[PDB]
């Protein structure tokens, strides 16, 4: 199934989506995005469009 | 200003924003975010909306 999920912060919002046979696979699934994209993930940045592009 | 991050990975996607004075700035207020959302964050489920929030 797919999950919406809503990454709600002070200086930063937004909304994303991953897709997992539960709603724990879920949200584990997006444990190892931000476990991936944390502090050591590869960030490309798109000044074209004032975009960044975290890719797991 | 504002600038649009895209969190693009291969089992999630989706879209925020963080506003920061500059585009290194907002790359750094994100990393806060993934930092602090990273596998010790506070992750709330709502059910109703298969959907979560990701509070920093």
């Amino acid at each position: 199934m797919q999950y919406k999920v809503i990454l709600n912060g002070k200086t930063l919002k937004g909304e994303t989506t991953t897709e997992a046979v539960d709603a724990a696979t879920a949200e584990k699934v997006v444990k190892q995005f931000f476990n991936d994209n944390g502090v050591d993930g590869e960030w490309t940045y798109d000044d074209a469009t004032k975009t960044f592009t975290v890719t797991e």
